[PDB]
Formats: structure tokens, sequence, C-alpha cells
């Protein structure tokens, strides 16, 4: 093992996203519009195995994992991909938009290890792939449920499920030696909070105490995936700047939460569980794919500085937040741009820049009443209604956009939006 598998390789380019990106381009009228979608083609974006399904459909996990060294031959340096597994039963329990074909009740737990896990780590030892680093994302919005959102029973049930079934993952994959394996922990805008940042360390803790290496089973953790919160809010370094006699961090947007970025957010994690035991080679990795925030939209432009408006902490940070989303919670189809390229040790304590979630894949579908046969448990949620507000604060649009396919399809709307507000904005 290495300490960073994004160190000294090349990013795989999945030729299945990047089909979807460039036969939209072809459809494109704008010029310069369809030259940045050309570019954006070529950049490294994460495969999801979200069912059973998909270890097989198509190429499959093979055809990747084949085709990943197609381009490690030609390009003479080792090709890290990235997996993400998700498949957990009773998955997504605190939403509508993304739920599994395997739930607990229906001997659940028992067919995520036998009918999903098992064939991948199979596949993930063929000696063919030995020289190629594979990063395993596990599980984006489970253990962070179980943290917050216990009260819900969907969760509630499934907490052995997902304790379990994580355990289970990795102790199978620890012994393929060049797997690398980070642990999702959400984003700043779900657990920053004092008592959920601590109520998840504390969790998170004694799920890998009880892995088979204990604190040596995984490499690092993930944070931001499939979600728009910023690297960084240049322009609201320190949380405890008092503005109007109080304190940013009161902001509404904010409500008292001190991590208003993922870059102070993850470095945080990671002074906390090296300080209970991990070992200091861990590395937190961020998925930039959404979290740009250049163009215009929900009103507001892009900040070029602090506001000139110190009448209220309110009006302070509304003007100077990078993040515009009427509401911080507004996880659904919203209106961003591409962040950062994925990049490798952009700064110590991050392994690297991801793109996990793909950029122009769905979150939700935005009317109920339609069925997605492919996954038949995806469901409409409120919060991709783009006339609702958010049910976590009734007062506050959803911000989400409209004419949504189900989550993961492909949504050439929201793909033109995150092309046209990216920042850096995309270089033909
Ligand atoms: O085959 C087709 C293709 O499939 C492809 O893959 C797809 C795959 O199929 C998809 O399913 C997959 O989807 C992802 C979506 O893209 C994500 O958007 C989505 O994840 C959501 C999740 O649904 C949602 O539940 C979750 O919610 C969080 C939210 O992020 C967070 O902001 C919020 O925070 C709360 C917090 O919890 C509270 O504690 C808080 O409290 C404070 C309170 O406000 C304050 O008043 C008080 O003072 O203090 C309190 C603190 O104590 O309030 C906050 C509200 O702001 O909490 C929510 C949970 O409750 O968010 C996530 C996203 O972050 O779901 C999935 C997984 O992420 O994507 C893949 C790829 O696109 C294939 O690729 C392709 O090949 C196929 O063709
Ligand atoms: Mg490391
Ligand atoms: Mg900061």
């Amino acid at each position: 093992m290495l300490d960073n598998p994004f160190i000294g390789a090349i990013g795989y380019v999945n030729p299945d996203w990047a089909t979807n990106v460039i036969s939209q381009a072809n459809q494109t009228a704008d010029p310069t519009l369809a030259a940045q979608m050309r570019k954006v083609a070529t950049y490294s974006t994460a495969v999801w195995l979200d069912r059973i399904a998909a270890i097989t459909a198509g190429r499959g996990l093979r055809g990747h994992l084949d085709e990943a060294l197609r381009q490690m031959q030609q390009a003479g340096q080792p090709v890290v991909i990235t997996l993400v597994i998700y498949d957990l039963p009773n998955r997504d329990c605190s939403a509508a938009a993304s739920n599994g074909e395997l739930l607990v009740a229906q001997n659940g737990l028992a067919r995520y290890k036998a009918e999903f896990i098992d064939p991948i780590v199979a596949i993930l030892s063929d000696p063919r792939y030995a020289g190629l680093r594979i990063v395993t994302i596990i599980e984006p919005a489970s253990l962070p449920n179980l943290v917050t959102n216990l009260s819900i029973p969907a969760c509630a049930e499934a907490q052995n499920a997902y304790i379990e079934g994580i355990r289970y993952a990795v102790n199978r994959l620890r012994t393929i030696p060049n797997v690398y394996i980070y642990l999702d922990i959400a984003h700043s805008g779900w657990l920053g909070w004092d008592n959920n940042f601590n109520g998840a360390v504390n969790l998170y803790t004694q799920v890998v105490q009880g892995m088979d290496q204990g604190f040596n089973s995984i490499d690092g953790f993930i944070t931001n995936v499939a979600n728009y919160t910023p690297l960084e809010e240049p322009y609201l370094p320190d949380p405890n700047l008092t503005i109007a006699g109080q304190p940013v961090r009161s902001a509404s947007f904010y409500e008292w939460n001190p991590y208003f970025d993922e870059l102070d957010y993850a470095l945080a994690l990671r002074n906390a569980f090296i300080g209970r035991g991990f070992p200091s080679t861990i590395g937190m990795l961020i998925d930039t794919s959404r979290n740009g925030w250049g163009g215009c939209s929900y009103g507001r432009c892009r900040p070029t500085g602090p506001s000139s408006d110190t009448s209220s902490v309110n009006a302070y940070v509304d003007g100077s937040r990078v993040d515009r989303r009427y509401h911080r919670g507004n996880w659904c189809n919203q209106a961003g741009g591409i962040g950062e390229r994925p990049q490798a040790a952009p700064r110590s304590g991050i392994d690297a820049y991801v793109w996990v979630k793909p950029p122009g894949e769905s979150d939700g579908v935005s009317q109920p009443g339609i069925v997605d046969p492919d996954d038949p448990n995806k469901k409409f949620d409120p919060m991709c209604d783009p006339n609702g507000q958010s049910r976590y604060n009734s007062a506050y649009p959803t911000g989400a956009l409209p004419n949504a396919p189900h989550a993961g399809r492909w949504f050439p709307q929201q793909f033109e939006i995150l092309v046209r507000n990216a920042y850096p904005p995309i270089q033909p």
C-alpha cells in the first residue's frame, strides 16, 4: 500500500460517462459551450456500483478495470480508477430519490454480502488488475444518517445492516492489496455542528475499531460526495468574525455551524480521527464535481470579495458566501457549477480532489408519478420539487431544477448549467 494512491498515477476516464458528455456537446448550438463540454469529457469521474446489475451490465466492472489497463499501458504511468460501493440494504434511508433494491426486512443484509460484495471483491482480486490503484469509496450517505437521522425509522431499522455491512465490505477488501479504502463522512452542511461532528467521530471510530485490521482497515475519508459545498469560502475565512455585534457563524444560512467550507471541515475530521488512534497516514478526499459556484444563479453571482454590507451578519454572510443556495440543506439538482478538476495532493491532509458524482447525472425525479424500470424503489422526494419548499426548513425554496429524471440518469439541462458555471471556468 502507498500512502496516496493518487500520487504518481493518472485518473481513469470512464468512456460511458464521456459518451453522454460528447453526444450532448454534439447537440449544443453554442460553439464555445460545446468546446467546453468536449474538454470536460476528458477528466476522471468515478464508477458507481449502484445495484447488483451494475457489476455485469454493459462493459461491467470487469470492462472498466480492463479499460483502465488499456489506459495504463497507453500512458506509461499507472491509473487510479475510483469505484463507489453503493447498495446497502435500506439505502438512502432519510430520503426517497435513491432508495435501493435491497431492504433489511426482506433478507437484505444477507443478499448484500452474497450477491453484491462477494462478486465485486472476486473481480477485484483477478491478478490482471494488480497494476492499477483501485480506490473504493464505501457507501455514501450511510453512517452519517445514523448520526442525525436515527429518529427516522428507516435508518433506525438499518443501523446494524449498515455497520455489519460496511465492516464486512472493508474486511473483505483489505485482502486485495491494491485497493485503497475511503469511508464517506458526508459534508460540512450535514455534520458541521458541534454535536453532529462529535457524534460522527464517535460512531466512525467504533465502526472501524471492530474491523479486521482496526485503524489500518481504511486509508482515509471522503467528504462532499454528490453535494455542492465549496472547497473554500474565501471571503468568510473566520466563522468568529464579529459583524453587527455577532459572530457570522450565527447567520441563518449556517445556524452556528463553524465549518463553512469542506477544506476547513475535512482537515478538522482528520485531526480528530488522528487524536483518537488513527495513523497520521490517513488522507481526506473531497468531491469537487459540482462545487465551483461560478456563473450566476439563485438571484446572485459569485462574490469577488467580502460584502460592503455590515448591517447584519445575515446581510453580510448572504452577500459574501460563494454557496448561493437558499438553504444549505438544498441537496437536489442544484444550479451550481463544476468545481476544481481532479488533482493529487492539493494540500497536506487532502489525498486528492476527485469527481465522484459525475457531472450531468441527476439527483432525483422532480415530479411524482414516474417509475424508473431499472431502480424500482427510487421515488419522488419533496427536496427535488422545483416549485416546493425545503422539508428541513419550510421557509426556503428547494432551489431544485425542473425536468429532472430519476437519480443517476443523465440531466442535460443541469449539465449545461454546471459547465457554464464552472470555476475555474472550462478552458476549451
Ligand atoms: O443506472 C442509472 C445510473 O446510475 C448512476 O448512479 C447514481 C445513483 O443511481 C444515484 O442513486 C446516486 O445519487 C446520490 C444523489 O446524487 C445525492 O444527491 C443524494 O444524496 C443525498 C440524500 O438523498 C439526502 O438524504 C442527504 O441529506 C442530508 C443533506 O445533504 C444535509 O445537508 C442535511 O443536513 C441537515 C442536518 O442533518 C441536520 O442535523 C441540520 O441540523 C441543525 C439545524 O438546522 C439547526 O437549526 C440546529 O440549530 O442544529 C442542527 C444540528 O443539530 O440541518 C441540516 C439541513 O440543512 O441532512 C440531510 C439528511 O437529513 O443528502 C445527500 C447528498 O448529500 O443521494 C445519492 C447518494 O449521495 O448517484 C449516482 C451517481 O450520480 C450511475 O453512475 C450510472 O452509471 C447509471 O447510468
Ligand atoms: Mg494516506
Ligand atoms: Mg475557511
